């Protein structure tokens, strides 16, 4: 009788694609992004014409792959893929390896040959599991439909717990094909459903250490956009103790830039004054972020006065992280602090001494912030648009509508402009592709972002020759019905790779110039309304009928070229050894560049 | 002093980046395929402005991939790739995957992050090495730059010896900005640069075999394409035993099909008197093929005249085959003949008989060519162009040209009827992806084709759904001055999955349709001539502007939609237990679908 | 545990670490897992009927049985069932001895490199093999272009071949091709293949040859 409780009986007399059809459902799933092929083809026809969630088709199964990350990054749920066997699934390494490095939520599911052909070569086969380890927190073959329910169990608990990322799991044809013929635990048929000593005395120790700081800065990253009260917290804490607050580029969004205690963004493109601040702090405060190479500078010369603290006993850097790997990987914690970092706030907070001011510490930080503004060259009689100050005005047009602001975008110097000079205020609006940096993520991430947020303006603030990389998604949004908002800051050039050959390989453009198709005719042919600004008269009413539409609409709009992103860290200096920018430096460099080209440049 | 003579010095001095330059001069490379980035910068600092070869610019790394395959496989010669670390690397996967399915000589050179960031996920990190290891005969990390020329040589000898197919080389950035400061072994500065008595004694045996055959076959594939001498050979031996020739679609063009002997291709959609005959031989000439399963049909009902011939010592399987790893993978050869196998006939022929004629044999072949033809409905007064009548409509046009004829092709039925209806007699001339089946080929192989043959006529048949996969590099075959001829088979439907939906899902097409550009305005913006087809009187005379045109040009035809390629050997059968074109089955085809569709398909 | 001893059975690892082992459970666990454990589809059933008419055919038949007929209790006694009904010679593999009562006048001994030379001639005279729970292992087959001829004749003539009964698809169609191949568990399979095998009294010109065979070919 108790056996008979245990085990269970209805999934008898389904095939494994009906069986992957309910289990999607019990997962409170309710959209897949896929293509169909050959080896899928059981799976495809379970899920003919279902009522229980929205499918979504790219043009390309990168598509797919990069719209599930936008969707998983906009909506806190897992992202799901559904594609075939050989080609179908070596299409979505790049956006794997894209989620794994930026810890996105991804299931992919992929069809594969049948299991009497595995390891034959056989049409369209790929060893995708083999392929997909390194780019994967987890994957696996399913070898018969008994277990087909456990493994996406498994698949889904993994992708969304500790650090997110992706997982794959692998359907033999023969498998989603074959019927359930035999009872399976009943624990497999359902998904799912205190603090450690060690980790409390942590704790109880970095709140004594707190407590002694006199010039504290907190570090917060993707890690406090984990949790809804994430950013919640991380105010309370700021607030309490009287804390600055610098974010990452994935932490954008995580505290309101409007509040006096923020530093901006920090790094190799960040705020001078969050970047100084966090080399003169004497407690750094890590929130869920990995110290990544383009946040630290030289790792050697950074936070010097925090290391010393630490030394002394009066700081020191206190390390929020829910991955081990991840701790004391870049450098070492004064006390490290593992788990969910939201949690792990709630039992830190009241611990923490409240305070009323920091007159010496303040004063430092707000000198810094007043001499390091994103400064940059302003438009002149007759110029073309400054890239910056298109992105002031798309900030400040898109805050005066009376919806959600989601912003998207590809990979470059127009990713930089936007992180900068955009007021991020809320969670979860800006995605972007940060860790792997994959350009074309722009435009399908947009498309995810708006079927998980209908109501939301999304925004892609993307390259030229990002937007090359999949422009063929525009059809699919039209077929989705998800009314995005492409912005291209059509510089003529990959102006990334054009800054840092003009800095370091004195002017030599080596292959960095891609023609760019006519983009009205491009929206056209897609079906997609389209605007062009080509001058600065053009900017303001421009913009305006860009947010103002109500469908889908590609905005292209004429920048300066040849601009550097500043400020910058070079690679290999300390964070507080950066270039500012000067018009009269820059005038210099563009004198220096035209000589260079002959007048070319 | 022999010391002096053994080591190199010439290289002291330069860049691991000039290097490179270099040794792609002395591997006689004309042609590099590539896209940049900050870890392989560099690299195209080194070769900026190089007049030593052509660099094609694509819009995606996956088509530098797909670009290089086409120049492979039109020249003969290796396919070059450079594109920087990351999504860089990780965008050639499928390329990669895709050439070593079909044995397609690629050296694909990927961008790293510098050596002392490798290992702690860094900026634009991947483990490209890990990751490409199952797609990729071999690959390699070159971690100083010493080493980086001896690298190179093997990567290249490894692609283009025994079955070709690619390899990768990640490169560092810090190795490619170091200076060689030491002599390196003078051999590893330069490229490259009898048979078994075990392999003589076989072919004595098969000759011997042949020699008692009375109803010998040919089964040839694109083994016998990797010698320039090979189609010759095969020609003479056909001609001196008086046998009967089949080929893959990877031989096509292998044999001229205007033969009497030719009994065109075989397979899953291959001709029922190809299929027919080779179920009824008792002697089987593999050259360069492996038994791939969409060609066997049910393997243990595979050959039976063949086996039994072998058993009864008086034919069976001879196989030509230059990787011992298809020796013996899927069906047993009575005899295996080791190494490339157009040396190999040199030493095969002169031991075989002379044969005049075999005229029970012949009259078999004869009856069963007459009772199989390609045979399809015909266009009808009213009725959209048929799929089949288009393709021999630029088959006919296009061999009227004094120039020699490529042509590339996307995945799914347009492929196939591509293969069945075009006219093959020159080796080299199909270009389309087989062992992966990767939809997106087309338009880039094309590219890379005409590269490599700029004084050729290259044709890109290619499915809708196909071409919107990887429609962005129509830029990239502008800016390349490649005039390559893009023929869009529009039936708004992904067919080949549809075929097998309404032939084995009861017609549930399962998200099947994708939904199209405009193809007319794509063209336009993308700087490409266009040309539409939309009914049977207009087929001829825009057949004939396509292919008058000296500019890139895009033509769109809508053709017939819901019509099944056939004959057809269904998974699991017999080769011989095919289905034929029937009239009237189709009609009641139409019926069935219009019911159970009510009469939206 | 469950790996480890279902399809072929075969050795798996469990690495434990000791901050693993030397830490407390402080939550609840599916109650499943806290237990251990705890039909023939129609593919195999019609593949077993097809067998047992090739069998029903052969005038040479010989068992090659191996290690798999002694994964189940009742493996052994199946195996002299089929070897006693339709009155056929048994060698088996070195995995395999034991699993034949070798003073049985049926008992062809151990085949192979270093087998009886009767029961090396009688597999390759068979015109039917019955390979129960064995791999075609290289010590075994020697020559494999030449193993089995008389086998190999009859199922291209339709009328014997190798019938091949394996727990593990990887090792079917590996070194030979099977004529049928049976998949499962041998000794289940054999209970419902031996009622579809017809009974058979003597089989005067073969056993003549085996044992004029097993006469000159002593160790
Ligand atoms: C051209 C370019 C320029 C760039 N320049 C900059 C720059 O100037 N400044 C900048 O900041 N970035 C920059 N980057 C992005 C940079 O590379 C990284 O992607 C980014 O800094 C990572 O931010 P993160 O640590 O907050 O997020 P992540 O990489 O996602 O790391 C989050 C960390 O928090 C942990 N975590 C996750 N969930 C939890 C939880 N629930 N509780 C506790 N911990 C958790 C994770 O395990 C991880 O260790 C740039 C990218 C590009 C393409
Ligand atoms: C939708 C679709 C349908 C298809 N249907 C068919 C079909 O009906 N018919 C068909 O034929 N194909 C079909 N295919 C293609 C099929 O999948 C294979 O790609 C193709 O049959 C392989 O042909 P091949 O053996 O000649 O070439 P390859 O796959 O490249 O094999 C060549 C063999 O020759 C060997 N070799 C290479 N060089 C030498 C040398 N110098 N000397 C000796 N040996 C050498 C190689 O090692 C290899 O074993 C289809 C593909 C698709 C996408
Ligand atoms: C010096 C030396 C000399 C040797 N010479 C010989 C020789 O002359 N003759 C000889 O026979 N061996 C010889 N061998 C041993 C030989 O190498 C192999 O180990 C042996 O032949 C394997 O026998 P086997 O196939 O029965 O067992 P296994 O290798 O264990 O194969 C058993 C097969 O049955 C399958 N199976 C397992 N369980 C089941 C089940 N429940 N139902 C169905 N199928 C199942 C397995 O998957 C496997 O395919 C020699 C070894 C050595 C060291
Ligand atoms: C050209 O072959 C196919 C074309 N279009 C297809 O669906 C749209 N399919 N679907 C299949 N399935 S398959 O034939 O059983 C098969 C396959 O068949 C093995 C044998 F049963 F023929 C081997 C490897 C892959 C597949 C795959 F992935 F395509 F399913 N083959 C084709
Ligand atoms: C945002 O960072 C870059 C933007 N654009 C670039 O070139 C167009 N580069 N180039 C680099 N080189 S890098 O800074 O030494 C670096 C890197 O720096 C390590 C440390 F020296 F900072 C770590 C991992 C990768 C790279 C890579 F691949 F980008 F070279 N970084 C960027
Ligand atoms: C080539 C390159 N980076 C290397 C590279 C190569 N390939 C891919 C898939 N991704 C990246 N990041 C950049 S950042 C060029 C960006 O050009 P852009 O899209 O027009 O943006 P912008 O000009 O504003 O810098
Ligand atoms: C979806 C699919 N195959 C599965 C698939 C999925 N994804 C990729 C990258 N490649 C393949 N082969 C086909 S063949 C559809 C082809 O549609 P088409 O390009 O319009 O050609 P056609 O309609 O003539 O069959
Ligand atoms: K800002
Ligand atoms: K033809
Ligand atoms: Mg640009
Ligand atoms: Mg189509």
């Amino acid at each position: 009788k108790k056996k008979e409780q245990l085990m269970d009986d209805s999934f008898i007399g389904l095939t494994g694609g009906e069986i992957f059809h309910e289990m999607m459902l019990r997962h409170k799933v309710d959209t897949v992004f896929g293509y169909a092929g050959g080896a899928i083809l059981p799976v495809f026809d379970a899920i003919y014409n279902s009522d229980k969630f929205k499918f979504v088709l790219p043009r390309h199964e990168q598509g797919a792959g990069h719209m599930a990350e936008g969707y998983a990054r906009a909506s806190g749920k897992p992202g799901v893929v559904l594609v075939t066997s050989g080609p179908g699934a070596t299409n979505v390494i790049t956006p794997m390896a894209d989620a794994l490095m930026d810890g996105v939520p991804l299931v992919v599911f992929s069809g594969q040959v049948p299991t009497t052909a595995i390891g034959t070569d056989a049409f369209q086969e790929a060893d995708i599991v083999g392929i997909s380890r390194s780019c994967t927190k987890w994957n696996v073959m399913v070898k018969n439909v008994a277990e087909l329910p456990r493994r996406i169990n498994e698949a889904f608990e993994i992708a969304t717990t500790g650090r997110p990322g992706p997982v794959l799991v692998d359907l033999p044809k023969d498998v989603t094909a074959s019927i359930l013929r035999e009872s399976i635990p009943i624990n497999t048929t359902l998904p799912s459903n205190a603090v450690s000593e060690f980790t409390s005395e942590a704790i109880k120790r970095a709140a004594n250490i707190l407590n002694k700081a006199k010039k504290p800065i907190i570090y917060a990253g993707a890690g406090i956009l984990n949790n809804e009260q994430g950013p919640k917290l991380l105010k309370e804490l700021a607030d309490k103790a009287n804390i600055p607050v610098t974010t990452t580029l994935q932490g954008l969004g995580a505290f309101d830039q409007r509040d006096p205690k923020s530093l901006d963004m920090l790094g190799m493109h960040g705020s001078a004054a969050a970047n100084t601040a966090i080399q003169n702090a004497d407690c750094i405060i890590a929130l869920g972020a990995r110290f990544d190479d383009r946040v630290t500078g030289n790792i050697s010369k950074f936070a010097p006065e925090a290391k010393l603290a630490a030394s002394e006993g009066r700081g020191g850097i206190l390390h929020f992280e829910i991955s081990p790997k991840n701790i004391n990987k870049v450098v070492e914690a004064t006390e490290a602090i593992e788990g969910d970092v939201t949690a792990n706030l709630q039992s830190f907070i009241p611990l923490v001494d409240s305070i009323e001011n920091r007159p010496e510490w303040f004063n430092k930080i707000n000198e810094w912030k007043k001499k390091y503004p994103y400064s940059y060259q302003l438009e002149t009689p007759g110029s073309l648009i400054k890239p910056q100050t298109l992105i002031k005005e798309i900030s400040d047009q898109a805050q005066t509508y009376n919806k959600e602001v989601i912003v998207t975008t590809g990979v470059g110097q127009h990713q930089m402009w936007a992180a900068q000079h955009f007021t991020w205020t809320q969670p979860r609006t800006m995605i972007t592709s940060g860790g792997l940096g994959t350009m074309g993520y722009g435009l399908p991430a947009a498309i995810g972002a708006q079927v998980a947020k209908p109501d939301a303006i999304v925004i892609d603030i993307d390259g030229d020759a990002s937007f090359n990389m999949t422009l063929t998604e525009l059809s699919s949004a039209v077929q989705a019905g998800a009314p995005i908002k492409v912005c291209v800051l059509n510089n003529e050039e990959q102006g990334m790779v054009t800054q840092w050959q003009s800095l370091f390989y004195e002017h030599r453009y080596s292959h960095t110039h891609q023609s760019n198709p006519d983009f009205m005719k491009l929206a056209e042919s897609m079906n997609v309304k389209g605007i062009r600004i080509t001058n600065q008269q053009e900017l303001k009413s421009g913009v305006k009928e860009f947010l103002d539409a109500t469908e889908p609409v590609l905005l292209e709009v004429i920048v300066e070229k040849k601009v550097p992103v500043l400020p910058m860290v070079p690679a290999g200096k300390a964070l507080d050894d950066f270039i500012l920018w000067d018009a009269e430096v820059e005038k210099q460099q563009n004198d220096l560049r035209k000589e260079r080209t002959g007048g070319k440049y």
